[PDB]
């Protein structure tokens, strides 16, 4: 479900970065490491929490595309589609 994925990923990134969910959402097209003070350890932790939340496996190599909230949401959606459990509109 698009909305459920967008809110679940926003919640994860807000928790990891210790920022507000609304403010993260406003900065959804912003670059993670340039603008919102993220590390590689924090991106690894986002990836892990997304795996657990949506009950999916995501290969490590995909840390390449954890570069913005929008990119992370797109990653989650594509990985859900590969698992036959995305309902997109
Ligand atoms: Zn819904
Ligand atoms: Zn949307
Ligand atoms: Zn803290
Ligand atoms: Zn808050
Ligand atoms: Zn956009
Ligand atoms: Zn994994």
């Amino acid at each position: 479900d698009d909305e459920e994925i967008e809110k679940g990923v926003t919640s994860i990134v807000a928790e990891v970065t210790e920022l507000d969910e609304k403010e993260i959402w406003e900065k959804r097209d912003a670059n993670f490491f340039q603008d919102l003070e993220i590390d590689s350890l924090l991106a690894l932790e986002i990836l892990a929490l997304i795996e657990k939340k949506f009950k999916v496996q995501i290969p490590e190599e995909k840390l390449v595309d954890i570069t913005s909230l929008s990119a992370t949401i797109g990653l989650t959606k594509s990985v859900l589609a590969e698992s036959g459990k995305l309902e997109h509109h």
